[PDB]
DNA sequence: AAAAA
DNA sequence: TTTTTGT
DNA sequence: AAAAAC
């Protein structure tokens, strides 16, 4: 009897999706904008998708969209063609358009994103063989391991060898850090039963400043010394506790953290053929200062469009800035503190969304 | 593309 | 109508 | 560099 708010942060999104039928159609439209460098649109067709998985039926007839935000004349119009055949024509059309085929094939590979997917399709490739195979182009080393660890990286990782490299990282975190806090992050928090990579936020309550520093680097040269460490970039903090963030569009937080592809051998994952005995996983090691801990958590548990939407409300609604780092009140002209996700929610003024809720 | 200012 | 859309 | 990694 309620109404349905415009904000992710606001709806409670579990992953029992009754609507797939328009949201896979949806993300499709969505996406192709992304690609066409058409942000309005895009993310037009990300809200209404999003708003669409929150409800707890599916939509047989146009009168079920009455009263559901973020579904204007045009996405009403994609819903009623779904209505009426079971298909999109215009989402027919997208996964037909040979740029598109091309900017999903090439941004498949790890290390390659928007502008070299975009500079290869110009330079007139198709293929993945033909561009490794090309002898004037120079690939960085992040798409060197992309190509090596392609296959493995293209099938998504699973709950039992999310759970695998989740023993492994708390294993080797707790060796050099006793009294380190390791919590699994990103969809798997989300209770996703697949994920791209699995993610790791770190913390420590009595780590010195240089203890902080090390641990990633102590982990790692460890699991290097195994040969477990199939590619690894350290990124160096840049947090600083009182800076204004500078960048209007900056994708990463200032935190100390790591890209990895570890070699995750079969006989620790407890889940057929078995190949080579091991898989490449995409790995990211997140380690943050104690008091920024539940800051950090709610930033990298996702989803991407909950995180949005948790700060265009926050923007919008309370007149307040939150990050992965803070949140800060503009008519308070204050920082406000938070010890849990729960504290955050509630100086917000929302009502607590569970991490399994937050599949927006 | 949709909603707010 | 013009502005905003996370970061 | 730009670009990529969330
Ligand atoms: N544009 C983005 C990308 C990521 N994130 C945050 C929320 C998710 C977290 C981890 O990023 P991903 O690994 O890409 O997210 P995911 O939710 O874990 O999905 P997947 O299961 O595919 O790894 O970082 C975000 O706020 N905005
Ligand atoms: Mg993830
Ligand atoms: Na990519």
């Amino acid at each position: 009897v309620k109404k349905i708010s415009q904000y992710a942060c606001q709806r409670r999104t579990t992953l029992n999706n009754y609507n797939q039928l328009f949201t896979d159609a949806l993300d499709i439209l969505a996406e192709n904008d992304e690609l066409r460098e058409n942000e309005g649109s895009c993310l037009a067709f990300m809200r209404a998708s999003s708003v669409l998985k929150s409800l707890p039926f599916p939509i047989t007839s146009m009168k079920d969209t009455e009263g559901i935000p973020c579904l204007g004349d045009k996405v009403k119009s994609i819903i009623e063609g779904i209505i009426e055949d079971g298909e999109s024509s215009e989402a027919k059309a997208v996964l037909n358009d040979e740029r598109y085929k091309s900017f999903k094939l090439f941004t498949s590979v790890f290390g390659v994103g928007l502008k070299t997917a975009e500079k290869w399709f110009r330079m007139g490739f198709r293929t993945l063989s033909k561009i490794q195979s090309d002898k004037s182009l120079r690939f960085t080393q992040m798409q060197k391991a992309g190509f090596l660890y392609y296959e493995d990286l293209v099938s998504c990782v699973n709950r039992p060898e999310a759970e695998a490299v989740s023993m492994l990282v708390k294993e080797a975190v707790v060796t050099f850090l006793p009294d380190a806090l390791v919590t699994m992050t990103g969809g798997f928090r989300r209770g996703k039963m697949t994920g791209h990579d699995v993610d790791f936020l770190i913390t420590s309550p009595e780590a010195t400043e240089d203890e902080e520093q090390q641990l990633l680097h102590k982990v790692t040269d460890f699991w290097k010394q195994q040969g477990l460490l199939l590619y690894c970039d350290i990124l160096e903090s840049t947090f600083e506790k009182f800076k204004q963030p500078s960048r209007k569009v900056d994708a990463l937080d200032h935190f100390q953290k790591c890209f990895l592809i570890l070699k995750l051998d079969h006989g620790r994952v407890h889940s057929q053929q078995e190949g080579k005995g091991w898989k490449a996983i995409r790995v990211d090691l997140v380690m943050c200062p104690y008091d920024r801990r539940a800051f950090a958590l709610l930033g990298w548990t996702g989803s991407r469009q909950f995180e949005r939407d948790l700060r265009r409300y926050a923007t919008h609604e309370r007149k307040m800035m939150l990050d992965n780092h803070a949140l800060y009140d503009r008519t308070k002209r204050v920082f406000l503190e938070a010890e849990s996700e729960e504290e955050i929610f509630a100086h917000l003024g929302l009502d607590y969304i569970e991490p399994w809720e937050r599949n927006a």
